[PDB]
């Protein structure tokens, strides 16, 4: 892949070193884009041992309309209680500070696609695809401005569209403030699975990926290590296999599709021959 | 201006030359940004004597809150009566085809801007940016999942995110198809008009206007007259100048602000030795 390496070097002559929400410095640009071909391999950029199991488990929770902690525990752990994730220290602090308790973060992003005002836009959107191909309106809202009173996180990818070429299927979505150091990346991956699990629904070949930004941001905390993921040219990238789903998979109703979609715990999903490179440390929670 | 000239070329070797839902054809590309600089002039593009006037009365209108297309009426044309404007033969067929009488569009743009869910989203948004300025949340979604049964068309322009630079104010929209023979000229006006009245509310500079497309397309309807727009040169561009607001203006309350915004009719806007150009004819209906 080329255009990622590109982009945060152009954060830097952005010229925007500057003051923020909780405050300290960031260098940022508001505005960006980029195109991906799934056709010319899984564009999910390593580099760290990316914690990918855990951004496999987000997105099946998030389908599955739960929005209660211990449920993405049990996909990703096969275990309601032992073994952290991605929203727990997230949980216990914006969500438990709204009053909720063991269990819920309020009505975040699966259940804003499962229903949003009593729409279930997942089922529905996979019809459109299915039935109108060419329509445009094949859009999931996950921002919700009467419900966001009631989110641990507003949804930072809150907006996509899917498009039909003759046969492959494109994604983009917006996503309202980015880090892209350490952000970005679970991002890329997310969103590149679902046109993955929604291709093979359509059966269309999964197509481009493209990306809107709104605030890119790089936080000013001793930016080398960053740094280093400049320069190199990627060679032998990742296959991008999905497993466990029955030969009938592709002729099965929607609503039947993802009632087997959901079965799958992270495991089914798995990259050959993919690049490696070390996993060195060092994050911070967004 | 430059980037508009590029953009329509490069919709040509997009490859897909396709089908699509009331069908014939049409060249498109699914995927498009671009960033204009309002520091550097007013970026509306010209050619055809554009009837911005009906821009800015549907913008205003947009920010009262209506729905009710004789509203319209009255501002462009200080009558509720006489004189065509742009929505009406659109409640002519598709509003009227839901059941409506004089008037009604349904749960339009307007309303879920100032009424998404009882979330009087305009209001709230210009604190916002009075407020916390370098907050990431200020957006104001138009798309309303559970209320596109109602509306006669669903929202082409559905979705904005402001940033605020170091004293400038940066608006960008993304619009799910777009016209750009005959469309994308009546939008990059109506938000280069929103991020001055805003800017003039918060008492900000207008800053940089980014735009993100969806499907954006040109129709097959004998180009040539649409590749005429190709191999100029802006030079003089316009000037943007507001009237009739009243001295006190920048220091009123944002509620109160916008009371005396919606007291100004079309007339108000104009624009200083603004490119002239010919307006030839020809359209279709979106």
């Amino acid at each position: 892949m080329k255009q990622y390496q590109d982009l945060i070097k152009d954060i830097f002559e952005n010229g925007y070193e500057t003051d923020d929400r909780t405050g300290t410095g960031t260098i940022a640009l508001f505005g960006s884009k980029l195109r991906w071909d799934l056709t010319k391999g899984f564009p999910a950029v390593t580099t760290k041992k990316l914690a990918w199991k855990a951004c496999i488990a987000e997105l099946i929770w998030f389908l599955s309309g739960s929005t209660n902690v211990n449920d993405l525990r049990l996909i990703q752990h096969d275990s309601l209680i032992q073994g952290k994730t991605v929203w727990d220290e997230n949980y216990e602090n914006q969500a438990k500070d709204l009053g909720y308790h063991s269990g819920e973060l309020g009505p975040i992003y699966g259940k804003q696609w499962r229903d949003f005002g009593g729409v279930d836009q997942i089922i529905e959107v996979i019809d459109r695809i299915k039935k109108l191909p060419n329509d445009r309106r094949q859009i999931v809202s996950a921002w919700n401005p009467a419900e966001l009173k009631y989110m641990a996180l507003p949804p930072c990818h809150m907006f996509y569209q899917f498009n039909v070429r003759n046969g492959y299927l494109d994604l983009q979505w917006y996503q309202r403030s980015v880090d892209v150091f350490l952000g970005l990346p679970f991002n890329i991956a997310s969103y590149a699975t679902l046109v993955h699990i929604v291709a093979k629904m359509c059966n269309l070949i999964p197509g481009d990926l493209i990306f809107s930004g709104g605030n890119t941001h790089i936080y000013m905390n001793h930016v080398e290590q960053c740094k280093e993921i400049l320069r190199r040219e990627p060679k032998e990238l990742c296959e991008l296999v999905i497993s466990g789903l029955p030969y009938k998979f592709r002729y099965l109703s929607t609503k039947e599709q993802l009632k087997y979609v959901l079965k799958l715990r992270p495991k089914d999903f798995v990259l050959n021959n993919y690049v490696s490179h070390p996993p060195i440390k060092g994050k911070m929670a967004v």
